[PDB]
């Protein structure tokens, strides 16, 4: 399924960008360099903390593969009824082998797979089980479809399903020249007066942040002038015939009225400033804490 | 009846993953008494008459990645035998009991086609002491399975009923009595880990001699055999990654032939391998810095009380799979 | 109706496995129960007349691998009775309280073709002291299981209800009180274990004499009969695997017979058993080293916490099998 | 119609079980309370007018093997009124409220019928509090009971509808509600012993007095009614046992009889019970070192909690069976 | 039709407003949604329409059925007592034309009741149930359940039930006056005692009922039903239990009396002729050993659901 | 299971509620009427939810939005949807987002979206995940087809819904208890044209009386009260003359003309029902007290504090 999400979208970590760039399009550009004992990789684990488009990441692999995607996750899997849990997974791997090349992207592996020291029989046993059996086994041919799989906690992963998934890859928290892209990419066509050295001055004031927290201060700086459109008590000409914008009570040529009152067009809209900007990243914070990167790193140093 | 064997028609696989005994590295033991009751009452049936029976049931038990599956493939291949490769997927149904008909329908099917092999694999997620586990999938699917393998009425001639295992302790031990030779296998020592890298290296030009896998297998000690397969597979693809990386070819030697090297040589060209002609590229060469790049970027799996649970197992109930 | 009993025709077993109250060892207590229940009412009908009933129901529960099913085979053999031998497999069905007729259909077959036996292997799987179980398996199966054995309009004259348990203390109550002699068979002891050789071992020629299989009982103390059947089978596959391992054969003695000799002896001619013609092998007969080496390898079932809960409920509402 | 009818034909049962209101030990409250609601109405019919009517639901508890369903079966052969004996293998049906159709065509059938009784055997299979169960099988059945019972338009005039019950606290308040006598029966106390052992000893020549009875009476507290009735059916299986193990019998005394002696006595001969001719065989009476060897063999059945939440029963909601 | 007209029952059972005890808030709105209707049917015209749906709830036997049979004496209408025995099949496709014609026939018996009792094991939240028999009934009755302004002669839906918590949102809503029928006071047990002893001869008094229905705190409406019927059973105890009667008083009368007194013949009632017994009368040691015998149903937990949802929604 | 319709509610016809109002016409009305003014990457709000106690018409406010924005009201109740239809759920939430798409200016009402969305860790499978799956699908729906329709959210528990759910709605309006003048209102459309004696001063008295009501609570104590007259001439002993051809109503015993009778006794149709008083009213408000908590004045500002 591919609408438009490219390898140019994305910001920083080339090391992830290249590995999945051989590990799809390596193969599919050209299946003749990978003949006798040289077989392509079947199984990538990306992890990391939220916010840092792991699932992005693999939706860049959709539209960026030709290769069919298959969605479904953890949400999509459970049931209650008795071994309904595992007949979804073979069928999943039914269509997958029916249809090569494909990719299995499970999102939030960390909820089927769960260390199984204190988990329950059936649902433990049985779906950890048939994912094992199934991603290599006996009669089962992984021929052609590589299995995804994103979490934020690898650490609570069981062995053997740390075993399956041959690439642990870390996505971590990310630097300035990604930051700075962001900016301009959420920004996209909107009238605003910033230079580059704004997008590179917003980019050294947010260290911290991963994208989602970037697109949703970019979602409120694009928010604020309408705000004060419509919650506005008075309004002002300025400058092709009458044009007016809010301005504070009482000011050069301030009329007292509301958006309501003034004609189709001629509004003079408020622009985009930096300082709507550092508005925004004032009031929005992130998720994170600094010992959840001690276990992360932890992870990566024993087994990533 | 017919709606049963339509759902275990997808049982019988009929492929023969062609693994041999020789691919399978190590562990003596357990090809032997895979072979001795396998490969041997066919091959010589005039043998077993009297007392004397083969053996039906050996359980496999060890930890994570060692061969167990492996080495049942290889039994699927060398076997000459009806194979059920069955599973946790095709036992287990939703109407209240019809679960148990799947296992004396396999059963009853795999009596028709003697010799026949079964190879549940992860059977403790079937077999779980039954002292925490709900009255349905465990009293009737365990007891099923009892009652089928040996029970009354029921003659188990000539069927042979496999399984592997990561955790051989949450076994019942009703069932630790059904599987009469409980085989172990280990993490493999020097001569087994040499004997890897010179099998999946296979047939690729190499430079490498015998000391040099020497010198790798006494390098590696603590793993287990798939992650020397993929620190063979990483080292192979060293090589294209020097053509990927690679400002600068050069002409070496059937008309023209290119291969990266460094920048400023004896006729290196600058260009990238998007430049260059079709099969006209002459790929890089392995020697020993490939696998020492990859063991240093491949880290292991298996951590060190695990094993003394296994040990504990073997010393208490176990064989020694050599 | 007819539907059920065709559902349960399957059950009625017919094959008569050949055991006899000889290949039994040990365990007089609980032959002499099953004999003065099961023989002895049929072959002396005139006695039990007046307030002198026979048994029925008896409860066979002990540790996994100590005689059970096999002196329900034994019984079969021995009966000449219509010997049923159901299960959970064959009671439970999909369709709303077709799970019950089945009950009743089965008793009510033993009714028309009395004198009748029915044996339920693993009752604990069935009947599970219902406070925790669902609706229809539970309540409606362990319902008429207990209302079909001893109820108001039933006549439960001339049917014996068998049974065998691992868990006897997970039994409903009610089914504790319907099985009349619960009878407990143990693990072994020394004269059933130099027994159990001296059957096991057959018509094999053996060099041992009564010291020899007396040595052996007195050397396999903590074993149950499973293992000792597995010992006689190893020990028994040893000469086939000196066989093997045997670079070097000689001739003995109706024309040429040669068998395994050491490097270097008197007509010791060099060769695989590969190499021999068909029947003219001459094997090998058994040491002790045999047994030795076959009991050295193979490591018992039985733990010693089990026996605990064993003994506790003998000593709460059990017999002695002896 | 007729299909059903041709389904519930099989359950007005036509024996009449020969138990009268002496082969039952013990129990006056309960057997009053029975006889004023069951013998009485049919009697005196005159009596029972204007605002004096027979009860019309009586619940029997207890502990298991202590005279539930026996008393039921006094009640059927003294009542002279027609006895059915349902249960739930005989209401669940398959076909989408048939479980209530049958029902509400047991209790037509039982009004055209009247004076008519219903013994729904083990009513805690049915009706199960309604906060955990199914829908069809829960609400339907258990709703189409209680509006059956009493109801709008219904008219439970002259049928009584018993029923037994050991787990009485998992029932319904509704169904505690319409059975209006809870009566509880529990285990004996001595006099009810001690005529327990009289009358199951029947006519069977013993050598024992008054003080005998009374000192196994004494000896068996704990016991309920299903044990003694077992010790009494292993004792006297006691002369059997002698002679079969009587190497030698010796002449008494209608032309003829031997018994079981020891080795060496006043006439003697060697021989075994097969060398003897038909009746002419003396079996030694039951004397008491028989009982005291079935007694030792023998233990309780009921345990000590269960008794605690019988009781709790009781002083919660119950009468007291005396 | 001829399966579902074994709705219509006819045979009127004889209980009149003046046996229930108590519970005046109920017969008040009953009154108000049956009688008054019909007896002044030009009062509902314009805004003022009629109810349409009663619910009584309450614990285990307290007279909600009863008060049902109350209405079916005093109502003069054609009373459906339906239930789901009645509307369930295996044929799909019925279940929807059998509450169908359940409602076009009470619109043939125009003015009609009908008391569909125990309303949850018809309406069980639809999760878990069924595809013919929960959802297309529980549908279908919705809909005929939405006749607001056509329904002003004819349907009034009663219903009763135990368990009012486990009753589906929308049909809690159909139901539009939710009454409890609670466990009684000491006025309405002493007026059940004065009831049931019936005609029957007695030495009690006003303050013995007085005293009884203060003795007997805690029991519903069944139990003082069933103390009075045994209790009117001591008699036969003290006529069977005899060793002794005597001559009283239209030709011979004997009565049980203690051995060795005025008259006292020693026999027993097998002996007595036909008619000619005394039946002893009622004392009030007889209802102090019924109610020492008889233990009470209700258990208070019960009642703390039963205040849940009557604070939640009743 | 599915309404549709052009409501005609206007914003006069919602008793008090300006603030929610004004908020609404700001998100929602103003994009409507000046939609250039959202070009390019500025893009109209398009989840709504409305959270407050029970009782306040959350539905009618909808209605009226849909009014003033000119658009078709669509609407579904979320626990109709995970009880009743349950099977079919998702056809159903996804039939509605269709019919929405094909109708625009439209907008969709989903009540009680906290019946709905319950944190998906302990839900059955078909209804949790399907239904909890389906409307977040949909509510993405703004971008495959971002223009031109808007999901309203109603909730009494806001505490209780899913937070993906909640999520979803990125804007957050408190519709709060009603006013004094409201209250007023309420008093007077419940009794419309109802025959009673009560004065302008009455139905304010009547408002002031009733803090902490409901539009609901008012309608049910409204209800109660207008049955007062006909209560009085059903029931009553004494009873008197009043006055075409005889007429007698209820009256206390001893009073100008007041015989002794029953209902029972007095004569078809001329029997007088009691009229309507202000002070009858005052009754009813003692017979049904308020529907909602006062700690939800604080939980519902909790939320105008923090997703105002
Ligand atoms: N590092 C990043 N680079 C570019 N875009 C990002 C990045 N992180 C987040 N985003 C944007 O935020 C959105 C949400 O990211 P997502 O991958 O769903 O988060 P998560 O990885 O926690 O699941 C994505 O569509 C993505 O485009
Ligand atoms: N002893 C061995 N000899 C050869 N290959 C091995 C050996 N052990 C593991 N492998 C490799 O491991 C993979 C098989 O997985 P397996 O060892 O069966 O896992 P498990 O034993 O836990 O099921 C194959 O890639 C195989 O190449
Ligand atoms: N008492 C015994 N005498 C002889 N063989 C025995 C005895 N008990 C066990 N065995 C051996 O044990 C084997 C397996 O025991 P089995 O019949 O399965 O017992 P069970 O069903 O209780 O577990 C039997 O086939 C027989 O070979
Ligand atoms: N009270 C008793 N008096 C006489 N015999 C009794 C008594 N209780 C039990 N028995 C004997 O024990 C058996 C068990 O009685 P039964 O009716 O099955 O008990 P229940 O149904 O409670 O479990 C009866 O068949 C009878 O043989
Ligand atoms: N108010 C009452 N007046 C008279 N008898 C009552 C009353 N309530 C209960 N009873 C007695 O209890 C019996 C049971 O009433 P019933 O209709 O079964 O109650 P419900 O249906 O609530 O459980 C009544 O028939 C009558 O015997
Ligand atoms: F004792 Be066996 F395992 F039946
Ligand atoms: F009916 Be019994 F008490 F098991
Ligand atoms: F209140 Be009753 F038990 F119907
Ligand atoms: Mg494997
Ligand atoms: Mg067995
Ligand atoms: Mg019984
Ligand atoms: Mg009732």
């Amino acid at each position: 399924e591919k609408p438009n999400v490219k390898w140019e979208d994305v910001a920083g970590l080339e090391g992830a960008k290249e590995a999945l760039k051989e590990a799809v399009i390596l193969p599919v550009k050209f299946p003749h360099l990978f003949k006798g004992n040289r077989k392509p990789t079947s199984g990538i684990l990306l992890y990391g903390p939220p916010g840092t488009g792991k699932s992005y990441l693999a939706k860049a692999v959709a539209t960026e593969a030709n290769s069919t995607f298959f969605s479904v996750s953890s949400s999509d899997l459970v049931s209650k009824w008795m071994g309904e849990s595992e007949k979804l997974v073979k069928q999943l791997f039914a269509m997958a082998r029916e249809n090569k090349p494909s990719i299995i992207f499970i999102d939030e592996v960390d909820a089927l797979t769960g260390t199984r020291g204190e988990g329950e029989s059936e649902a433990s046993r049985r779906i950890k089980t048939e994912l094992l059996v199934q991603m290599n086994g006996v009669g089962n041919d992984s021929q052609g479809v590589l299995v995804l799989g994103a979490t934020n906690i690898p650490w609570q992963l069981d062995s053997a399903i740390r075993r399956r998934f041959e690439r642990r890859i870390y996505i971590p928290l990310p630097d300035l020249a990604a930051r700075t892209t962001m900016f301009e990419i959420n920004v996209g066509d909107t009238p605003c007066v910033l230079t580059k050295e704004d997008y590179r001055t917003l980019g050294a004031m947010t260290e911290g942040y991963s994208g989602s927290d970037i697109a949703v201060v970019v979602k409120d700086a694009l928010m604020q002038p309408i705000r004060k459109i419509q919650s506005a008590t008075h309004f002002k000409d300025v400058s092709e015939t009458r044009k007016l914008t809010p301005c504070s009570p009482g000011d050069d040529g301030a009329i007292e009225m509301s958006w309501t009152d003034i004609e189709a067009d001629e509004l003079k809209e408020p622009d985009l400033t930096i300082k709507d900007f550092l508005k925004a990243i004032k009031s929005t914070r992130p998720t994170v804490n600094e010992d959840d990167l001690l276990k992360q790193e932890q992870f990566t140093r024993d087994f990533g």
